[PDB]
């Protein structure tokens, strides 16, 4: 069911890094990784939490739809794309933390906790501040646990409405061409050691879906582009994409 290929470590070590890639073949129900231990080690989800956070906000009516505008609060932040109005689509695309912090405040501790347990999401622990627990609180999730959660979402099996799941999968759209579609979300965790980057999602092909979840050491922001680049190079090596 699970195969470990330590030779794939070269994708990380050739960049003076270390990490894990996890792939799941939905048709064959088989998994692949370079490191079974790290595949099951739990990290802060950071901005990959925008997937469950969006689902909860939509299902509770905190967010009406993907067109509702979340007005910039007029506080100048150091990420230029955050200093503007957003909807769910662009908020996901630009990982706009302050918009999702307000989502969490309106969701509230009790409903957030209950929904994460319903999702079987990571350690389901929201200890910390309700508006930042996914950045510096107690919640943790592994690469394999991300795959499990994403598979439920793909099949509309999460305990929210079909509509909420369709909207979030629309907002996850990252790349599409004549050969494949990628729906995914990046993450960048810096507040608690070790600093890492995430990329989790899936690749849609004509007759199969390949789920993926990766994290990697990220001592500085200079390496953030390696999250997607390394993953796609693994996918290309395994003949999942051209
Ligand atoms: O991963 C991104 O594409 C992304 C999106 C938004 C912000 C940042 C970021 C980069 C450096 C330091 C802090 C950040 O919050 C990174
Ligand atoms: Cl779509």
């Amino acid at each position: 069911e699970w195969q470990e290929n330590k030779s794939w470590n070269a994708h990380f070590t050739e960049h003076k890094s270390q990490g894990v890639v996890v792939l799941w073949n939905e048709n064959k129900q088989q998994g692949f990784t370079n490191n079974l231990k790290r595949a099951n080690q739990a990290f802060l989800p950071a901005s990959t939490f925008k997937i469950p956070n969006s689902l909860i906000a939509l299902d509770l009516g905190v967010v009406k739809d993907e067109h509702q505008v979340f007005k910039w609060d007029g506080q100048t932040r150091d990420i230029a794309t955050w200093n503007r109005d957003h909807n769910l689509i662009t908020a996901m695309k630009y990982s706009v933390v302050p918009v999702y912090q307000e989502f969490a405040r309106q969701i509230g501790e009790a409903r957030m906790s209950k929904m994460l347990h319903a999702f079987d999401y990571g350690n389901e622990d929201i200890s910390g501040n309700v508006d930042s627990f996914w950045l510096d609180g107690g919640i943790r999730i592994s690469a394999t646990e991300q795959i499990s959660f994403l598979r439920k979402l793909y099949h509309n099996k999460l305990h929210v409405s079909e509509r909420s799941q369709r909207i979030v999968k629309q907002a996850m759209l990252t790349e599409a061409n004549g050969d494949y579609i990628i729906r995914a979300k990046t993450g960048y965790s810096t507040r608690i050691e070790p600093k890492i980057g995430w990329w989790v999602g899936w690749v849609e092909l004509d007759d199969n879906v390949w789920f993926f979840a990766m994290n990697m050491d990220m001592p500085t922001s200079d390496g953030l582009g390696l999250r997607q680049a390394i993953t796609k190079e693994v996918l290309k090596q395994e003949k999942i994409i051209p």
